[PDB]
Order: structure tokens, then C-alpha cells, then sequence
């Protein structure tokens, strides 16, 4: 978690779905994909929404069970190489994980109005990661 | 021309953070742990999806819209395993570089065909790094 971190900032998040997508270091990616996912939940009726746990770290981003504090998935953080908001509705927070052996799949969540935070608390972990460099 | 593309139907039981490690017994102790928190906490719930498999990866696909959910790099699938006594079970152990998280799937007792393809799709994924 951070046990060697100065960042650790939790938040309550409801994941929506997710894409593979297009390899590219373009921010319309995410809101892309928050405009597929959306429209599909919608037309196959997906109105279930579980809550977990986004925490942020400075290496890197998990989502943690809130019943069991079990870490289902971790992301490094450079392998997170875009995150957004959505202008018209700043409850979505979506971010794009590239891996490499490239491969890039877009994680789209949900949160309690706080789209615009959790966009700050990641740009603070890559900002100090940057500064580290 | 023959290609390696080989669909499974799976249901997703959990995943978790784990050690990178090559040990080979993670799989499984990962299966015992998520096995008990869904006894413990009445998780009935199971997502189906299709996995398939080919020489450059592992995808999971809804079964209805054929959206690719999540892909899975092949070179990163360090660890894989069923049980022979159990091949309701399938697990893997995805690796970047380390961070891992291991993944468990019930199956329709195709455990062990499963492992055999990505046995395979490593074999020709092996071929063309050689060729």
C-alpha cells in the first residue's frame, strides 16, 4: 500500500466496465470509451454497480475489496499513462493502462462527485514521480 | 493459414495482488484464499465471459457484444495452472514490469484444455522469438 509513500488517497469508486483500446497518448481515449461503456450498460440493461476502494499511491493506483481490504488489482503508475474526468458529468473517472511485453485497455468507474479529485491525486503521484526522475 | 484461436467459456471468481515471484504454488494458494472469502462472505456471483486464446495473448470477451473487456500479453502470463483433480479451476498469474496480480476462473471442467492452449499459444509465441 504506503507503507513507503507519502500518498495514500482513498476513494470510493463503482466500476462500470472496461475496453482494449488503441495504443496512443490521446486523452479523447477515455472519453471514448466513458461513451461506449455507458451506452452499452444502458442497451444490455447493467444497472448493478459494485463499490470498492481506489487508493493512490506514488507507485501506484489498487482497487481494495471494502469488505475483506483484500488488493484485487493493482496498476503501476507508469503503466497509467492517461486519466480524465468527464466534462459533462464529473462523477465518471476513467484511465488507460498501458503494458509492455503495446496493450492498452481503459478502466471506466464511477464515484460520489469526485472526478476532478481523483484526477488531481493522480497527477500529484505522476507530477512526484516526474520530480523523482 | 492455421492460426491458434481457441474460445473458453470461464466465470470470474476474483482476483488478488501477489508477490512477484516465479513460485509455482502461488496459482493455488490464491485459489484457496478467494475460494474462502466467497464461502465466508456468501458470494454467489460469478461473471461469465469468453477467454480466448492466441499466440500474442489471453483476451476476455463479453459473450454477448464480443467486446474485448480486458487483454492479458502473453510474455506476461508467467504462471498458469489448474488442478488435474479439480479442472473446474483455472488461474494465472499476470506480470508487469514488478507488479502481479493473480486471476481465478471456474470452468466447465475444461481446466485442463485451457492449460494445454496457452501451453501451445507459448510454444508459437516461443517460434516466432527464435525464428
Amino acid at each position: 500500500e504506503t507503507e513507503d509513500s507519502i500518498l495514500h488517497q482513498l476513494f470510493i469508486v463503482r466500476f462500470l466496465g472496461s475496453m482494449e483500446v488503441k495504443s496512443d497518448d490521446h486523452p479523447d481515449v477515455v472519453y471514448e470509451t466513458m461513451r461506449q461503456i455507458l451506452a452499452a450498460r444502458a442497451i444490455h440493461n447493467i444497472f448493478r454497480m459494485t463499490e470498492s476502494h481506489l487508493l493512490v499511491t506514488c507507485d501506484c493506483l489498487k482497487l481494495i475489496d471494502p469488505q475483506t481490504q483484500v488488493t484485487r488489482l493493482t496498476f503501476p503508475l507508469p503503466c497509467v499513462v492517461l486519466y480524465a474526468t468527464h466534462q459533462e458529468n464529473k462523477r465518471l473517472f476513467g484511465f488507460v493502462l498501458r503494458t509492455s511485453s503495446l496493450s492498452s485497455v481503459c478502466y471506466i468507474f464511477e464515484s460520489n462527485n469526485e472526478g476532478e479529485k481523483i484526477c488531481d491525486s493522480v497527477g500529484l503521484a505522476k507530477q512526484i514521480a516526474l520530480h523523482a526522475e
